[PDB]
């Protein structure tokens, strides 16, 4: 079993890969780490412990991160997808289980640190617990396994405005920080997860199978589909988180390209996630010059892909 | 009937093989070069156009100088090591006899266009500023020009000054950001277009040996250039850029386009990147790509089109 800790934002689609990952027999979720951005951290918390009790799990433990980006001030919340509550207006009762007393930065640096080049850190949401991390514990970077980080757009439009994808745009300055960092990092940007879908038809044999969570899940994702419905004008929903679990147990179901990858923090285009793929010999140095690369999705078996998250799905 | 047409340049080897083309161009009417830095300083640039317009035996034709810098200002920084220290592949060449017009590229691009509205064509083969410059001092500019052809940008694609930036962009963000905001009817060719348009060493040796009017100097300027593009981008021979957006301007049908806002970011480790809203995702709330005229942005080309059309100028007697 490959321990796995998950730095989430519950939400739908985080939510979804959650549950899929504790239904996952190779992996070893030894805790939840929560963040921002399709709600507070507070409600993101709240969704996360709901998540271990409703997955049989209540022990699995949950660490609150920042409530806040690096530069500082209250975060703008995507209710828009995720709904009031982060899981499409559900309104479930509070969950019983408590969150543990230290922050998910200080569980990243304790639980790395307990098992060296062991624990690999799935991203699904704005990389501040991940970067205080990496500031806190300048030797993390080289003690994580690997982190897989769902965010970004390589030479693709954005989700937020053109220029940026919402985890990243959440936290420019984190995500540059955990870019630049030497760590084994995989990124997964919205160029490959716009090619992997659940269509409405796909939706409806998720709420007819005989899945554990099928009820649960179809629920949560009415909401979700409705944005998508209503922005991308698509009839379903993109798979983003559960496309980047994918990427951390099945990385031979895509192609990566190596190359540095900064983040720009200011500007109209803030939160713009740019690669070097090195193919272009530079006159003069740049801002991608002398930093370690990192690895990026660049193609994606699709048709592997859905048939592995509609197998977790669908699992009784 | 010609259309006319000025080419605001900084020539430049690609920009020299475009003028050039153009002059020999029979539906086209060249009104005037317009000078701008970038490949070299803005007087080489003027010193390469005068001497241009000799060899192509149109000395009359007028050459304004434009600006010595950004908007931002600072004396830029030349790809000397792209097109030579003169900027036309170091053939240092006796200065032309022709002179610059007393007006300022700025001035003469207002001038023209106001003199014939709706029928000037504007090719900008270098950094903007000139264009900008023109529609700041001139708000009718913009309505008044028939169409703003522009060689820049890299639009889902890597740059070629930095991974984020092209060069034309690069040398002046905010006169580019001016122009692609203007409302003016404008097409911008990207590096994702002109990155698919080659001339192989193979093309070049049946360029040195065509019956080409300036056959020799294009080939002997494309001597540095072709070594420029072996050394940086592993590519044996040249990209046509300039040469791409003359024939956007001539046979806009060789290419497909898509609509959109484009917006150029100024700061940061992204400066000169330009960015489009292509419009097919509802924003929940506004954005700098909110409220302005799309413009065009070639999307597609049809290669052998556009290199059958490039070689038939380069090759003409
Ligand atoms: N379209 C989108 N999808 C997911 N999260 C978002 N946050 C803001 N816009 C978003
Ligand atoms: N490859 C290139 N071509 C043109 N101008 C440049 N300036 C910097 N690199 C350049
Ligand atoms: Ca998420
Ligand atoms: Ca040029």
């Amino acid at each position: 079993r490959d321990k796995l800790i998950i730095d989430t934002d519950p939400g739908i689609d985080d939510s979804m890969t959650i549950l899929m990952a504790f239904r996952a027999p190779s992996v070893e979720i030894i805790g939840l780490t929560t963040i921002f951005g399709n709600v507070d951290t507070k409600g993101a918390t709240r969704n996360a412990l709901l998540l271990c009790e409703r997955a049989g799990c209540p022990e699995v433990p949950v660490a609150e991160g920042s409530h806040e980006p690096l530069k500082g001030g209250k975060p703008r919340v995507a209710d828009f997808v995720h709904g009031s509550d982060g899981i499409g207006n559900l309104f479930l009762p509070a969950p019983s289980a408590k969150k543990v007393e230290e922050s998910a930065a200080d569980f990243l640096i304790n639980k790395v640190s307990e098992f060296p080049g062991e624990v690999s850190v799935l991203a699904l949401g704005p990389l501040t617990n991940v970067a205080l991390a990496i500031k806190r514990d300048p030797s993390f970077a080289s003690k994580v396994k690997k982190i897989v980080v769902l965010g970004g757009a390589f030479f693709a439009a954005g989700n937020v405005n053109p220029a940026a994808e919402a985890n990243i745009h959440g936290d420019p300055e984190a995500a540059d920080i955990v870019f630049t960092s030497g760590a084994d990092i995989v990124v997964v940007g919205i160029n490959i997860t716009t090619q992997v879908c659940l269509t409405d038809e796909d939706l409806l044999e998720l709420r007819n199978s005989k899945g554990k969570h099928a009820a649960f899940l179809y629920e949560m994702c009415k909401f979700y589909r409705d944005w998508h419905a209503k922005s991308d004008g698509f009839h379903g929903i993109f798979l983003h988180d559960p496309v980047s679990f994918t990427a951390v147990l099945h990385p031979e179901y895509f192609t990566f390209k190596k190359g540095v990858v900064r983040v720009e923090t200011q500007g109209i285009c803030t939160g713009h996630t740019l690669m070097d793929q090195g193919l272009k010999k530079w006159n003069s140095e740049n801002p991608w010059s002398g930093y370690k690369p990192i690895s990026v999705a660049w193609t994606v078996d699709v048709p592997k892909v859905i048939s592995f998250i509609k197998k977790l799905l669908m699992a009784p």
